[PDB]
RNA sequence: ACUGAAACUGUAGUAGAACCAAUCGGGGUCGUCAAUA
């Protein structure tokens, strides 16, 4: 298999209620209906976690070594905005919404001829 | 065919009240490139 595949992003013109475009609930009060809170994860590792700590690499022929990005107790410091981007693009694999980072892409390809 | 004199433009008064330097973003990952014979 090809390490990477892709999840299809179905367009959504007629797609209505909370999966639609909306106005956003906003932050200025906690709503009747609609849930706050915390909730508590555990995740845990079943293959090794690379966090690699850009700030330390070191580099020896232009090639670059990284550390494990570590905690003020020395832990891994797994960072929330890893977790995010991790979650973010499961969120909106699975609710099927717009595609938060879509690069520029208004150039045509190239390929090559046989 | 005799200059008036003398008299503080001063006294009171907080450039201040309200306002989040903030919103979004996995330190990430694969096949291209060259054109002829």
């Amino acid at each position: 298999h090809n390490p990477y595949n892709f999840v299809p992003a179905l367009p959504r013109d007629g797609i209505t209620g909370d999966l639609g475009d909306c106005a956003p609930a906003g932050h200025s009060y906690y709503h009747g209906d609609k849930y706050s809170g915390r909730i508590a994860v555990k995740l845990t590792t079943v293959t090794p976690l690379l966090i690699p700590d850009a700030s330390k690499e070191e580099i020896n022929n232009n090639h670059k070594t990284y550390p494990v990005r570590i905690g003020k107790d020395g832990k891994p410091y797994l960072p929330p905005t890893s977790i995010k981007g991790m979650l973010r693009s499961a969120y909106e694999a699975v609710t099927n919404s717009r595609l938060a980072v879509f690069e520029d892409h208004d150039s045509r390809l190239a390929y090559r001829m046989p």
